[PDB]
């Protein structure tokens, strides 16, 4: 539900940042001194962001599962601070 909609979001902001970067017509104009396609990029950047995080901590915890250390104590630590 809430996932999905963050998922469309970003799908939508990263369309919209290949559209800008392959085509000029939006470089052309431009809004609080800077180009517009900077501005998407941005929040996209943002956005995309978030969501990057959250894939990178689990690919990360994906890793640590399959890698050969099993201590307790580390296991505990990386729940604490993922």
């Amino acid at each position: 539900t809430l996932a999905l909609i963050e998922s469309a979001f970003f799908v939508v902001i990263l369309s919209a940042l290949v559209a800008s970067l392959t085509i000029n017509v939006l470089k052309h104009h431009t809004f609080w001194g800077l180009e517009v396609w900077k501005w998407c990029v941005l929040v996209m950047v943002i956005f995309s962001g978030m969501l990057v995080t959250n894939w990178f901590m689990r690919l990360i915890v994906f890793l640590i599962e399959t890698n050969f250390l099993l201590r307790r104590k580390v296991l505990y630590f990386v729940h604490g601070l993922k």
